[PDB]
């Protein structure tokens, strides 16, 4: 898993998708960041 989800607004799940892989293989789950 990569950091949570929480931080920032225009620019926080730009690199949590991409943590996991990207192509949608990572969002924000609830209150944790997960790949798909």
């Amino acid at each position: 898993m990569c950091m949570p989800c929480f931080t920032t607004d225009h620019q926080m799940a730009r690199k949590c998708d991409d943590c996991c892989g990207g192509k949608g293989r990572g969002k924000c789950y609830g209150p944790q960041c997960l790949c798909r």
